[PDB]
RNA sequence: AAAUUGGAGAGUUUGAUCCUGGCUCAGGGUGAACGCUGGCGGCGUGCCUAAGACAUGCAAGUCGUGCGGGCCGCGGGGUUUUAC
């Protein structure tokens, strides 16, 4: 039960003699706008179908943003093939200033604030994916307290 | 140049695809010009070209408390032919 929107959706061609024979592909993202986003791929034969199949996909790929008052923890920047995307943290009232995949992405996550830029190719598939792979990486004064004192944690804290 | 105050892309090579890569567009700006249209005010601003040629008018004068005198006169005096 979440919110689901349209990042792409192409018409794409096999072959058999007597013809191109076609296939679509839907890309779609899914959120809570707060704090959980998945994104799927699916191609079926009739586009709606497509959409569905790519839903369902969605929910399975899920990744945990987390979101610190509107706006990510930290900058980062992420390669993804040809693609690469950079993610710099805003403050209040600046807006998702995306480009059109990673809004997207971001604005189902929860965020509201944010800084951009796609670099390198700018295919949303690839996009899509490093933006989303991007969010998979994040971390927190606390998700990273966690992992460097770790090896003795609850002697500070 | 004192809140990390700040960063959006799209179209186009293929039957389709990924990359490379060039082309192109959306933004902001002007001592602007051109088209269609044009009610008022305030503040700015107006030869970017031939540093080409220039009629006319004005654009640096002032001091008589530094000094003598020409011209046109006003008074007021002394005085050898009523001129000095
Ligand atoms: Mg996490
Ligand atoms: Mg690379
Ligand atoms: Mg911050
Ligand atoms: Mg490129
Ligand atoms: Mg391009
Ligand atoms: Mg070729
Ligand atoms: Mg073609
Ligand atoms: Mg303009
Ligand atoms: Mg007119
Ligand atoms: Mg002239
Ligand atoms: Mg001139
Ligand atoms: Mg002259
Ligand atoms: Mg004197």
């Amino acid at each position: 039960d979440f919110e689901e929107k349209m990042i792409l959706i192409r018409r794409t061609a096999r072959m058999q003699a007597g013809g191109r024979r076609f296939r679509f592909g839907a890309l779609v993202v899914v959120g809570d706008r707060q704090g959980r986003v998945g994104l799927g791929f699916g191609k079926a034969p009739e586009v709606p179908l497509a959409v569905q199949k790519a839903g369902y996909y969605a929910r399975r790929n899920m990744v945990e943003v987390p979101l610190q008052n509107g706006t990510i923890p930290h900058e980062i920047e992420v390669e993804f093939g040809a693609s690469k995307i950079v993610l710099k943290p805003a403050a209040p009232g600046t807006g998702v200033i995306a480009g059109a995949v990673p809004r997207a992405i971001l604005e189902l996550a929860g965020v509201t604030d944010i800084l951009t830029k796609e670099l390198g190719s700018r295919n949303p598939i690839n996009i899509a994916y490093a933006t989303m792979e991007a969010l998979r990486q994040l971390r927190t004064k606390a998700d990273v307290e966690r992992l460097r004192k770790g090896e003795a944690h609850a002697q500070a804290q």
